[PDB]
């Protein structure tokens, strides 16, 4: 029934056949699911179904954080039968900087420590940028045909950071596995 | 028969699949149903419906609290049968200001202690604006087609707050299970 | 066979599915049964069906206390066979108006208090204005296609007042059982 | 189902059948998945099936070390059915560049120490580049056809290094048992 889901690891198939890509469920924010954000907890009912919580990441800006591939479309139908016209945009962002971000200093008091530590989950960062400023409709079939607005993302993926009480860490090799000590 | 249920609740299907959101009931103060407001206690009579008594929530303004997405559309059926032509409006609101709000001093006398004291509801705000100054008339089939006013909403969020005598405080973890000692 | 019962049912319905809202019977003195009036005491006969007596209620006027949406349509049918065409107008008042209006002081000498007694029906009032300047013409089948003129009202709200020998008080929390000791 | 790998090892077929050739499986990181990186760890599901992990290899910039085919192209189909659109750009490299690469010392402080030996994948290298700039489509049949947009690479070749503390080694026999002691 769900089309988002269908779309996403459509992406996530063709993007790269059943591997590391992540999608997402919730579009409630979804454009604002980009870097330095959030996940629900991860469950296995009706399938791989996680939860869906993304609040902002940014701690400071004192050093350079914040400087700043063509469009890629994807117009075909899937045998129920689907159909999906997605178009894709994306902004190159270094992998050196993924290090700049972790030597950036963590100072915050956002009310955002209360719920991390109730939740433990090991929250997990994107690497590339994956942006779609799309056209709205989809189809689907059982009709219900989806409407998608411009300016927002699909999949997202992981670089796994650990944080201790003043400054963190990093867990770069995929860790998803939820195990932690903090 | 009922078709308000059925079309708040594919916003909410297609807004996430069986997800966070939470859809309403009653039209009597839908669009006055905004940020800072309630909803009646939940019962499970007839599936998941709950009462509607939704009133304001406004305290003070001394500090900045008042200061100020595109069109997205939804035209399809549902095979009864329903057809929804339905259009949205959004309002971009931060996620810190909920933590302004929460900063914000709590301090009325307006008629509602008593109520909010008989009740114990354990309130619960949105988190972002959800708006529709959309067309009329849908369609519904057992026939029944029914109509809607410009600048109304459909479905809504939940954020728990627990009031003790003087001061407030927050409850994030989407807590709706009404378990408190106010 | 009665239509004016299926009418206001039906904007009880989709105004809320089966909730707060209720319905008049009589249009005797429809239009009149503004705010600020009663209605006859309820009994279960062939369902739910109350008697109707809805005289006024204003009492004093010496502070501000007469200071003062869009139109609404619902053009369907109802699978006997009805036919609806009703259009409605709504007067917003403000819910800390209900209030002042319990601030306001009680003192009267009108010909209600005899009848009052001999009833003990604990009159309610209405929440905010529901009104109707609409067309004249419904239709129904078992024919009988029943008329109605502008500015008339068609369902009303519950908020309980006692009242004592000299001065009321409030119950709020919809409460329309039929118990007290005035 | 997945079209990249067929693409991919049609290439490799046709550009050597069944040889040294190595096709790659993502296109998270493709085109810059050229020389000087790296690749994930070789497992034995559901036949020859590795992982994806390419990052960069610049290590310095003192001598000559970044100093700079006609068009190809393959047009055809496979007998499910497939469709291929294949055009493909050739920059010629020297072979005696890749022992110069060799004499360039080793020297960084990029944080991949810690993750390459955690993974001790033994990482290798291209030969000689091999890019396509070709059009966006391609077909497949299980329907799904895949598009592939400019400027992006599709299969790439062994060049076996060793890496000790400080410098590093050569092992040019097309080593990639993962054999080593580092």
């Amino acid at each position: 029934f769900s089309v988002f889901e269908e779309i996403t690891r459509i992406v996530v198939k063709e993007m790269d056949a059943g591997g590391d890509m992540i999608a997402v469920r919730s579009l409630v924010d979804a454009d604002r699911f980009r870097c330095f954000h959030l996940v629900g907890e991860k469950r296995t009912f009706f399938g791989c179904r996680h939860y869906t919580t993304g609040l902002t990441l940014m701690d400071i800006l004192d050093t350079d954080g914040d400087k700043w591939k063509a469009e890629f479309q994807i117009l075909d139908n899937v045998d129920g039968f689907h159909h999906q016209k997605i178009k894709i945009s994306e902004n190159r962002i270094s992998q050196q900087y993924l290090a700049t971000l972790e030597n950036r200093k963590l100072k915050r008091e956002l009310p955002f420590s209360f719920r991390s530590i109730n939740t433990r989950e090991n929250l997990y960062l994107v690497t590339e940028t994956l942006e779609t400023v799309k056209e709205e409709t989809l189809k689907s079939d059982r009709q219900r045909e989806v409407t998608i607005p411009p300016n927002r993302v699909l999949s997202y993926r992981v670089k796994q950071l650990v944080f201790p009480n003043k400054e963190t860490m990093s867990a770069g090799l995929d860790i998803h596995f939820r195990g932690k000590t903090k």
